[PDB]
């Protein structure tokens, strides 16, 4: 009970900040994600012990790949402390409790692919969820997680808080289909502009977390500028590798995914800021004032994505 976990000062400091990159020292993220838990949630939300357990068992249920990794579980996580620590008043206990959780299991037993690829290869996962395929099966291992014996992290709760967490995981998780996202910002975007927005009606709520999600998945195009450039290498390493799979199977990929088209990668960045990045983060910012700081952070690398196509780098 009385055991917190500290950082290091410089770590203790920037971790509160949208901007924070978590370090390549991979045996420190376990130590991070509890610590964001204790003071985004309370150092009793979680059996330590129970938490411990469940942390081991997520890491080990991410895959080696370059990008949807154990590495990004955690990133998305912390987007989400940052965003539910500057909107302190917002959530629920409940919300604290389910959104850090369902972002640390948001993209278990990722393969790399995309929900096209597996429905081309015939994957067994698209004949079971035909639609936001791996984001189903990411809450199946969620779920999955949570029965092994000793793993429960929310035995504490009552029976309908119980169903209440595990529903907001499942929405919050299924958010993450980017596919999705579109109608739900355009609900949102309608919703705040007509004035209709009301954060007491659930299902609003739902499209507000779900937003949330998207906005942390996306959270690399809201780093500083040497991160952005360095994950989008990690990000086009698994492109290129569906690409590759994608011609295997006698298909020509979209240039997104073809590394004979690589020169293309600044112009094809521009259009996702401009189409899903930017676009996301200001109707978080219009929502959430104070998430602005990842719409300007985002801004300040489409600028840099800019520059990269006008040859200054
Ligand atoms: C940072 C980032 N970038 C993405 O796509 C960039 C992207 N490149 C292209 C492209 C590249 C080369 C040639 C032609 C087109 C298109 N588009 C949308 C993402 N897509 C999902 N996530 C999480 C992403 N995060
Ligand atoms: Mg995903
Ligand atoms: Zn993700």
């Amino acid at each position: 009970g009385l055991m917190q976990f500290t950082l290091p000062v410089r770590l203790c400091k920037e971790i509160e900040l949208f901007h924070f990159d978590i370090g390549p020292f991979e045996n420190m993220w376990p130590g991070i994600f509890v610590y964001m838990v204790h003071r985004s949630c309370g150092t009793s939300c979680f059996e330590l012990e129970k938490l411990c357990r469940f942390i081991m068992s997520v890491k080990k249920n991410y895959r080696r790949v370059p990008y949807h990794n154990w590495k990004h579980a955690v990133t998305v996580a912390h987007c989400m402390y940052a965003i539910l620590q500057n909107n302190h008043t917002l959530f629920t206990d409940l919300e604290r409790k389910g959104l850090l959780i369902a972002c640390l299991c948001h993209d278990l037993d990722h393969r790399g692919f995309s929900n096209s690829y597996l429905q081309k290869f015939d994957h067994p996962l698209a004949a079971l969820y035909s639609t936001s395929t791996m984001e189903q099966h990411h809450f199946s291992q969620t779920v999955s997680i949570l029965q092994l014996e000793g793993h429960n992290i929310f035995s504490t709760l009552s029976s309908s808080e119980y169903e209440q967490v595990l529903e907001i995981i499942r929405k919050a998780i299924i958010a993450t289909d980017l596919a999705l996202y579109f109608g739900n910002r355009k609900q949102l975007e309608e919703m705040y502009q007509t004035g209709s927005l009301n954060l007491n009606n659930q299902s609003h709520r739902d499209r507000v977390i779900g937003l949330m999600m998207t906005a942390c998945d996306l959270c690399s195009v809201t780093k500083l500028w040497p991160v952005t450039k360095l994950t989008a290498n990690d990000i086009y390493a698994e492109f290129w590798a569906e690409g590759d799979e994608m011609k295997k199977l006698g298909i020509q990929p979209i240039p997104m995914m073809d590394r004979d088209k690589k020169d293309e990668v600044p112009q094809g960045q521009l259009g996702f800021y401009n189409a899903v990045a930017i676009p996301c983060y200001t109707t978080l910012t219009q929502i959430l004032p104070p998430t602005e700081p990842l719409l300007k952070a985002c801004r300040d690398n489409l600028s840099q994505w800019e520059k990269v196509i006008r040859g200054e780098e």
